[PDB]
């Protein structure tokens, strides 16, 4: 029987302010662009539909020499760190940004078209952008959070199935890495197994995975250590309608229709997607920048940072924005505008500015304790008196040298001073 | 260690009423129109999406010979303005107004277009006008404030780059100035220096600097001088999606789509730009007109107008709307309209009332302090017992002879007068 | 120095109900539509977006005989009403109309058009109508509100100005009268002085002058008696981005473009000018037939109506849907459909219930006192006993010297002003 | 003068639950459709667009049987029903649905079309459907609900008028009846006499009258009947700009405009008429299924059903959706699809279930009472022991004399006012 964390984990007024400098990130908002070196002096893909997951590491409190001994006795206690509070701190503005693709697989707009039909046969492909779903989240851990995502399932039996039938969904759990793609409004699934078109969502996820956290997994966790904060907030709606090209791998049931005159007719494509728009996006709807105090976390663990660390995932779309850089081919323009003499990049950018306050903590090693962390974690023991994580890719935040007692030198600390 | 304001500066009961009368500039909206003199009667540059930053000067405490020698003794003690209420008035109705492009860079219509495709060989440059982004947002301080934008950046290595290649991009803070141009919903970057096309956004920004406040350092200040009141609300969404005309400098990986048939297929233009729409403007959302008393500062500096000065940043995009004035070209003109027999003329409209109430404080110069004054700034000893911040351009105000101690004369002071 | 009406104005609990019976006014929309009589069968212009500035005059509570002198003594002390509660009926459903111009300066549509592209030469003016923007406010005086609105400035110096320039831009104050227009979104300026076109804007202030309140001016006076009631709400967002034809008297300056291969490339036109939009019209943004309390106001005069009058500025844009009556040529209608056997005219109405709780007062005629209210306004002691300014302007007159009532629960304000403990 | 009712009747602790069973009625949301009988099996004109008035009786208390002679004695006193609790239910799910004209006057989209123009001379009348303006509202009284609309007044004096000129607007009162039409964006007036084209508004209320509750006129009532409970909710936005076909009636003063170069040219048409449009319908904007507990009443009648009946007036937009049912020619269907082998029909459904909560009062007949009772009304001691005119007006009989029950906690909306003690 697991066992809240208030019970055996004393808490102390010793508090410490720990904030990150300012961060940031700029690169392609769609694809990683390779560029021949001197590798590599490449751009990374930084895209706004990003999943951000940094890695805070924390100085060990045993191993910190800056309290007195009269705090604690190194002899049958132990101190870890525990998240008081967080703020998540945006830079750039507020922004709305598109992502296409040049061979997007409309064939007829099926919202109230009456321009034209189009005829099947040749590459019936446009090109289509569109702007996102858009999505608001926060998790904060100790453990990176648990993500959720349709991936093309093993075959159901020993069984030898025909080319071309759609393959088995499987949802799939797996932890969420800095880098990952959330949600767009095309769903939560692996876009490279499931769509061998590469033309049925944009460039940004054609070939990604978009994952969706499994706020329903964590929250029914027994431990409570992948979120014990989390925030979500995400709003779309269909802005056009449209029809994929394709034949139809699912035959329309004829107890559903009446063919007509012409009883030869091939019925219509009935494979309908819209294109998602994530609306107005206003700071009255914004979630960051804000201080935010955990006082009771949803699970067990109440915001204590085992091992000396906090997994911070966040997504923000809100400002989504791209900028367009083009520079000339000519070494100086001449003063006519011709599309050849100008080269076309799109780049984006991302800041953040992590602020966190953490209260030190009591552990009493008795037995019944211990044994109870042993259950939990023999490492957490191990440690005290390798790393399965690295094999995942997050954003390092190293604070062990940034950690602060004078809270009111630190905005963050300061609004924590309005809690007294 | 930097110490609060709180503990060092005692303040009195003596308060003053300070304001302009109604502040107004008219001119061009999108540029400065140069008409030969009589060096000159120009138009200046007056857009809705210019910063207001107002240099408003005080009277010197220690100079002012209303107070008597009850309040302070100039043997230990010298006086400073404290800033304690703000009402920034704007006079202009509420309206939208457009900002556009005659040879703007829109290739194809990327938002399900069914009409036609374009052919990218020609000058396939239309006339795009567009209503930018809405932004209402006031910063008070004693410093110039903060604002952070992309520029191109100095050369990664002394290393020789192609004519043509994406040049690094950087971000800068620099001091916001009156007549600065704000993020638009193209995102805060050097459009003049990193667009040589001087085609990808309206004439408003083509070859200006749009600059966003940079709320992360400024909140992060030390002392807090630079932003102690900050107020922002803004929005957009993305009304039109477009494409740009121009090489693609950044390769799309072909791993991301299937060329279909003509294997030898040039890929379209997958450089989408939307444009960006402020939506509504409401009354309800306004965030002007009204009285803002400050009790507690986000930093250290606790509405202290060192130097006897106040920096009053303030961007209202709520009143965009543009006059469009026209006169004929005969003397009186022919009852037949023919457009060659009417010059149109556009012009922008910008009013203000700003007003204060100020609260007079003490600072017992003991030792411990003064030093702490002195390693803040020696200037401030200096002139109690040149400027660089004319460097700068600033719209004066000079409240010398503006302050009142008969508070319910005036509108702020009545409403500052139901807060005893 | 001005001194707040409450230290030299003392009140009562005598209160008294005033209401006007219904008031309506049908007429056109856009214009003055003149018929030649038998003069005058004429409609005049009753537009949606128009000033209703009404002047409520108040009996003479000196000369009202109703009170006994228990109340006051006519040797040191003279009365004056002061508004405390005040309901604004308003009457017609809500609706959104629209108003246009059969040849409106517009060139191309700038809003991502791939329709096609409009020859500068030939009369390049479509028929375009709009929806304004969504405008509701009220202000409540005893001096007739103070608007601004840009006009054709008086010549900058005694210079000789080319013909076609710019003319200079002047802001003004007027006094706001019943009828003026309101601002529309197109701004608030003198389109007929400003703009020689009579193209830009459509009918209804194609010829007229658009005012806003200037409530940082009335805020901003002395004893304000200006306005010392105000409510405002509006919204407007840009619904379609257009050009205007005609020459550019600005030169683009070629630092903000590059020409093109075509060099003789004329710029095109970039004087771009939105069509303004309201949004929806509900009821839960509803400003109006509601009761409104006067406890303080926003100046020194705390609702007093001096010279017993008051003055009621009010504009509502959420009731301008405009009816459309059509009648038949033939005397009796032949059952075939043909557009010349059909006249059709437009009207619009406005009806309005305006209700008052006012609230008997005394002024001890003291010195300091007196001699405060002679440099205030000698006509006030004038009027006592130890001509008019405004009618020159036009208001809506609302008599109330008969409507007067000490029987509040008789009426649906009064009793509603009861509910106060 | 009008005494306030908590004055003159004394209320008890008795206490009823009064409701109908659900109410339902289907027909054609545009006209009445005759069908030769057998007379008749037509379908009625069942629009979600029109007032829905309910005759509610009640059983008389003095002749109710049930509470014993120790309430009261009916030597001196004389028992009347008094309102508290309302509970209107709607039964089907919330939609949006259209009303239209195949032969609509839509000359020219003047919301920035540059598709093309339209020639006059022709039959310029296009199909044409619009969804109307949202409108919630809910009025109770004693006395049917007093609407206000605009018709065509009499003449202006016994003067001859030219055929075809514009006539007189004349506002109108008169008691809202169930089945008359509501506001729907176009105005409230008589589209039937004001419009002889029969082609201006869609086919619902093209040869009807819109009606509006005059809240200014019912609020001023001298007794309250009228109204003592309303709650409205509306909204609408203009949706698309048009123009209309036929002859200007107004011509348009050549100050406004400049003419070009064809100095011959009818200025195109500047009467311009919106789409009105109800924008989104959402439970979150919705007004019944709630209940609703009247205490104090706007009027000084405080809710009391004088002559043991209640006018309940309802208007409920939020469930426009039309069902469209549609039966093949052939009598078993060949399974090809022609337009020729099947009959489309349009239902419209409306669901209703009206819950009460009444309280039993008693009125000792003094004198200066009964006096003020007959100056008021006197068939209420007539209809007492110390014809009819709403008979003449068509509304939906409610008898809720055999529904009484003092067993509240049996009923939702009982108990609902159980949770009040």
């Amino acid at each position: 029987k697991v066992v809240s964390t208030d019970e055996y984990v004393t808490r102390t007024s010793i508090f410490y302010h720990a904030g990150s400098s300012r961060l940031l990130t700029v690169g392609h908002p769609y694809f990683k662009v390779p560029k021949g070196g001197n590798g590599r002096q490449d751009v990374p893909k930084v895209s706004a539909y990003q999943y951000r997951v940094f890695r805070v590491k924390l100085p060990d409190p045993n191993k910190f020499g800056l309290p007195d001994n009269t705090v604690y006795d190194p002899n049958s206690q132990r101190l870890v760190w525990a998240c008081v509070g967080v703020e998540i701190g945006r830079g750039q503005p507020l922004g709305v940004g598109l992502s296409g693709h040049p061979l997007y697989n409309k064939l007829d707009d099926t919202e109230n078209s009456h321009v034209a039909s189009a005829v099947d046969t040749k590459d019936t492909r446009d090109n289509v952008s569109v702007d996102y779903k858009q999505t608001q989240l926060c998790i904060i851990g100790c453990v990176p959070a648990i993500g959720e995502h349709w991936t093309k399932g093993t075959a159901s039996k020993p069984t030898t199935v025909v080319q071309g039938d759609c393959p088995p969904l499987e949802l799939i759990n797996t932890p969420i890495e800095d880098g990952d793609m959330v949600d767009t409004g095309y769903g939560a699934m692996d876009f490279k197994l499931l769509q061998d078109n590469k033309s049925e969502v944009p460039l940004d996820i054609c070939q990604s995975i978009c994952k969706y956290p499994d706020y329903l997994q964590m929250s029914a966790d027994a431990y409570g250590d992948s979120m014990f904060f989390c925030l979500r907030r995400e709003q779309v709606f269909a802005r056009h309608f449209w029809n994929r090209s394709g034949t139809m791998g699912d035959q329309l049931p004829e107890s559903l229709y009446i063919k007509g005159t012409d009883i030869r007719a091939n019925p219509g494509s009935y494979l309908y997607s819209p294109s998602p728009s994530g609306s107005v996006v206003t700071s009255d709807s914004q979630l960051f920048n804000k201080p935010y105090w955990l006082h009771k976390a949803q699970g067990l663990n109440n915001g204590i940072c085992w091992h000396n660390q906090l997994f911070l995932t966040v997504v923000d779309t809100t400002r989504s924005t791209n900028l367009s850089v083009c520079a000339s081919t000519t070494s100086s323009i001449p003063n006519v505008y011709t599309p050849t003499s100008f080269k076309e990049y799109a780049r984006h950018v991302e800041e953040f500015d992590l602020q966190f306050i953490f209260q030190l903590c009591k552990i009493t090693l008795t037995t019944e304790v211990m044994s109870y962390i042993h259950n939990m974690n023999t490492t957490i023991l191990e440690d005290w008196n390798q790393d399965p994580y690295d094999k995942l890719k997050f954003w390092p935040v190293d604070l062990k040298e940034r950690f602060s007692a004078d809270l009111d030198q630190f905005p963050l600390g300061r609004k924590f001073l309005l809690q007294l």
